[PDB]
């Protein structure tokens, strides 16, 4: 298992404009187009993104494309996070992959957020830092997606997704 495989299995993938569950314009592999409420805006956002007059339908290849910038971006915004870098250079492979995917999903001001598990992770405190983690709108909004990454950083295998 690894980080690509992990996140098509929590994102899916959609080869046409669909919403996510908060309700915003996305297409591929987890990849926001706008916030917007305007699906102008959002096909708009998708042709600029592709280069080219996709009129809200990209083929497989297009979809793994932006997704390799997106899972890069997510890389090197950890890298380049003050409160984050720590983190992610104390912990072993898998529970890189776990801080990972909570980045794609969030953006990492939203992480960054979560001080106390951060804490705690570095610690390794791995039981303290998952129930922690559960207390938040992200394990209550998407609970079983929340479960799996929870997991990962508790056990440090890649259990919840085999
Ligand atoms: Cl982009
Ligand atoms: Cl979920």
């Amino acid at each position: 298992m690894n980080i690509f495989e992990m996140l098509r299995i929590d994102e899916g993938l959609r080869l046409k404009i669909y919403k996510d569950t908060e309700g915003y314009y996305t297409i591929g592999i987890g990849h926001l187009l706008t916030k917007s409420p305007s699906l102008n805006a959002a096909k708009s956002e998708l042709d600029k993104a592709i280069g080219r007059n996709t009129n809200g339908v990209i083929t497989k290849d297009e979809a793994e494309k932006l997704f390799n910038q997106d899972v890069d971006a997510a890389v090197r915004g950890i890298l380049r996070n003050a409160k984050l870098k720590p983190v992610y250079d104390s912990l072993d492979a898998v529970r890189r992959a776990a801080l990972i995917n909570m980045v794609f999903q969030m953006g990492e001001t939203g992480v960054a957020g979560f001080t106390n598990a951060l804490r705690m992770l570095q610690q390794k405190r791995w039981d303290e830092a998952a129930v922690n983690l559960a207390k938040s709108r992200w394990y209550n909004q998407t609970p079983n997606r929340a479960k799996r990454v929870i997991t990962t950083f508790r056990t440090g295998t890649w259990d919840a997704y085999k």
